[PDB]
């Protein structure tokens, strides 16, 4: 399974804070319209202390059949710098990309992408990459201003970068947290939020293509 490379991975920060500069202008926020056939969930861990992980899974929808699981294992050497994230999850995830058979229509990954200080999250930074439609889904916030939204299934808020809209605060589920959607590459924050609520069960918190992942990742 193919992808796009960008620029290198081995950068020191300065530098790689520059190329997200440059990879920022290639993001196409661009609405996606229907259903996807196929999404995959993301999730990466860290097991040990140079030690990464990363796990994807493939469902259909509306189904949420599991068609697809893939894992890669690699060394995580990119010093963690938080902004920079993709730096070091993201060599790991491609090694994991490159043994999928089924190709997703959407990719759902555990992170942000426009919500980012330079709105280059690591949903953004890898649809840029794999050249498909992303989302971020965030259990906790990583950057960005809200107003919590009220406590009742699938209330909602804008999530801001000073006036601009970077992405929506979801209750997805009654008296638990919200989680934090944001659009990544060939998306917008219309969409996401449709999107991702699409993916989840009612009335549950997770959206199924992220509970899945760190399911298999757990069963590791």
């Amino acid at each position: 399974m193919d992808y796009r490379q960008l620029h290198r991975w081995d950068l020191p920060p300065e530098e790689a804070i520059k190329v997200q500069n440059e990879l920022r202008k290639k993001i196409k926020l661009t609405p996606y319209e229907g259903e996807p056939e196929y999404v995959a969930g993301v999730d990466l861990s860290f097991p040990g202390k140079e030690e990464g992980l990363a796990v994807i899974v493939v469902l259909e929808y509306p189904s949420f059949k599991i068609l697809e699981v893939v894992s890669e294992r690699g060394e995580i050497t990119f010093p963690y710098i938080p902004g920079l994230l993709a730096f070091r999850e993201g060599p790991l995830f491609l090694k994991a990309w490159e043994k999928l058979r089924t190709k997703p229509d959407v990719v759902v990954f555990d992170g942000q992408g426009l919500a980012h200080p330079r709105k280059l999250g690591i949903a953004s930074h890898m649809g840029l990459f794999i050249e498909i439609p992303t989302i971020g889904v965030a259990k906790s916030r990583l950057y960005g201003t809200f107003k919590m939204p009220e406590d009742k299934r699938c209330s909602w808020s804008y999530l801001y970068d000073g006036e601009e809209i970077i992405g929506c605060v979801i209750r997805t589920k009654e008296g638990s947290a919200p989680i934090f959607v944001s659009p990544g590459h060939l998306m917008d924050v219309e969409s996401s939020k449709r999107l991702i609520k699409a993916f989840t069960l009612p009335g549950r918190r997770i959206p199924e293509p992220t509970r899945l992942a760190h399911i298999y990742t757990q069963r590791l």
